[PDB]
């Protein structure tokens, strides 16, 4: 089996596009796929209670027809950090909980993608960060970045961190954030060089894909 | 005498707002001050040639009466990553011209303040980075964070590689990019408690700040 942590250099990179192309991608390939969303901030009511949109996406993007709960335990409605909101609704996010969910899906999965609730180093009370959490689990990571100005700086310091941590860098995505733009090619070969990953594809710039075109062909879970 | 390196968390923090603050609160300390900018790409024509805005925000805020190319040796006029455009113009950037750029405003200045040409790791050729030379030079560094989503992470992942180069994280600058939102404070005590650096101040959010008021109050000088 596998599993991965998904990561993006910046805010508003479609990581979760990247991360329904990767899920799409093992389906194709023929792994039984879960997503996992242990946390999620920004969502809305239901009559079955809050849902968060990331976490909609990959529950709907896994292969196995998975209930809620088992995608997101964690669901906060209002988008700011994990550990502000966990403390302003008295709701706090233990380790062993992210940790069960995981293990929960791993009964019926052998492909697994965990999706974060921020970046890197994103706070879930004041003493425990994502970090902390993805370093115990040991997970291989997979980078998304969006090419856009300033990614060649935040793509480098969120590889080089992950590597300090003892973590495996498994591949990077390469997410087309804006229409094309004169130095694409350049920035790409940029990022080619310098991330210490092999990029496992390049997802066009979709306009935020409101048809729901299928994705997974642009990645290559054989370079992974 | 005193130099220091800034470097912003992301792209449009108001990294050069928060220079000016800085070199602002420098001049009403007593000190004779010097902007430094060795390398400036995104620029527009003049008789003289190209000038790049942030170089001239910097050589304005200046108390010694400084010749541009003094502030800024390299300028590129396209927005684009240095070692790009570098190459596209035939134009390489030298390690030691950058240095001898800045030995030569502290032969009037006593209080120097560079900044770089995107983020940390900002190419200056396909084989060198604005860190490096950073880290040659031996600056203290200075954060500036733009209060804005995504802060905590690129905070925390910028001042960890600072800090593991060998290099003083001498302190932060908190720039409102935005009007105040819900969660300013909690945000602060936040960054506060995570950046190992004291917090100089907070600059306001002054929609572009149009008439250029006065930032040098923001910052306490003593605190670095």
């Amino acid at each position: 089996s596998k599993r991965y942590f998904v990561t993006g250099t910046d805010t508003e990179v479609g990581k979760t596009v990247a991360s329904c192309a990767l899920l799409q991608a093992a389906k194709a390939a023929g792994y039984r796929t879960a997503g996992y969303k242990p946390v999620a901030s920004g969502s809305e009511k239901t009559p079955e209670g809050l849902r968060n949109s990331d976490a909609l996406a990959l529950q709907r993007n896994s292969s196995l027809q998975l209930d809620y709960a088992t995608v997101n335990p964690y669901t906060f409605a209002e988008p700011t950090s994990p550990h502000i909101i966990s403390a302003q609704e008295g709701r706090p996010i233990e380790s062993l909980v992210m940790s069960a969910g995981l293990r929960a899906l791993e009964q019926q999965a052998d492909w697994v993608l965990v999706e974060g609730a921020g970046g890197w180093f994103t706070p879930l009370s004041d003493t425990f960060t994502f970090a902390d959490w993805v370093t115990q689990e040991q997970l291989p990571v997979i980078l998304v970045v969006g090419v856009k100005l300033g990614c060649i700086n935040h793509a480098m310091l969120t590889a080089q961190v992950i590597q300090h941590a003892g973590l495996t860098l498994a591949g990077w995505v390469a997410n087309d954030v804006t229409p094309p733009g004169k130095r694409h090619a350049e920035y790409m070969t940029t990022l080619t060089r310098m991330i210490p990953a092999p990029l496992l594809g390049e997802i066009p710039w979709l306009a935020e894909n409101p048809e729901n075109a299928a994705t997974g062909k642009y990645i290559n879970l054989a370079l992974l």
